């Protein structure tokens, strides 16, 4: 539990370090940047305060929470690549987006499995 736990939060955190490492989109997209910030906090927070507290259980309402929210970024984040691509692009750093950008998706597909096996009885 607190093993998984740990792992899945490790890698958030280092995703985001990649995501400071690329910016530099516009000054006046500063709500932009706030609202990836914010998803990505808040997932955190809550993730990290139920892991310090070593509860006995889980509520429903966590469980249903993380699945929604996680579908929610990644709707968010694929319309923001669409625009940043077609913008920025042939740099060197668009490149690397993408890389990161596919990396992403394939540690979000196993982020899924776990979850719905926890929900699932």
């Amino acid at each position: 539990l607190a093993a998984a736990l740990a792992e899945i939060y490790k890698g958030l955190a280092e995703y985001q370090a990649r995501l400071k490492s690329l910016e530099g989109i516009s000054p006046e997209l500063g709500p932009a940047l706030d609202a990836l910030r914010l998803d990505m906090a808040d997932f955190a927070t809550t993730m990290a305060q139920a892991m310090e507290e070593g509860l006995d259980s889980l509520p429903q309402s966590f469980l249903l929470k993380a699945l929604e929210q996680i579908r929610k970024i990644q709707a968010d984040a694929a319309a923001l690549r669409e625009k940043l691509a077609a913008t920025y692009k042939g740099n060197d750093r668009a490149a690397a987006a993408v890389e990161i950008a596919a990396q992403l998706e394939a540690f979000l597909e196993k982020a899924y499995q776990i979850l719905r096996h926890l929900a699932a009885a």
